[PDB]
């Protein structure tokens, strides 16, 4: 694929990601063999708002989509601001199945704003 996401199984314990496209593994510098079966929350080091991050524990706790931008780090401890979208996918049954987070690169709202 083209975009950088990752698709969960919420199924399984603590949501890992279950397929990783081309494009996450080159914006994060992590390898496929380094990112399946892991939770998202991988990406987050110190810099990241933990405000942000309880917003997103509930967006998966009520299976809601939702979008944040947040501090995330590479693989070598760059870090980038991500805009991260995150959607529950449900089956033909109404059943949750999936969540997928879609990721863009860049400080798109200043961070003075974000924190206000
Ligand atoms: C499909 C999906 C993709 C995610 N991608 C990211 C990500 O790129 N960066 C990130 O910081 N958190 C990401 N998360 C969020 C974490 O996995 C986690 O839900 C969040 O940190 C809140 O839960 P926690 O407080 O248990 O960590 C993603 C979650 C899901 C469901
Ligand atoms: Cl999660
Ligand atoms: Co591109
Ligand atoms: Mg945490």
């Amino acid at each position: 694929m083209e975009k950088s996401f990752v698709i969960t199984d919420p199924r399984l314990p603590d949501n890992p990601i279950i397929f990783a496209s081309d494009g996450f593994l080159e914006l994060t510098e992590y390898s496929r063999e380094e990112i399946l079966g892991r939770n998202g929350r991988f990406l987050q080091g110190p810099e990241t708002d933990q405000a942000t991050v309880q917003k997103i524990r509930d967006a998966i706790r009520d299976q809601r989509e939702i979008t944040v931008q947040l501090i995330n780090y590479t693989k070598s401890g760059k870090k980038f601001w991500n805009l991260l979208h995150l959607q529950p996918m449900r089956d033909q049954k109404g059943e949750l199945q999936y969540f997928i987070g879609v990721l863009l690169d860049g400080e798109f709202i200043p961070n003075p704003l974000l924190g206000l």
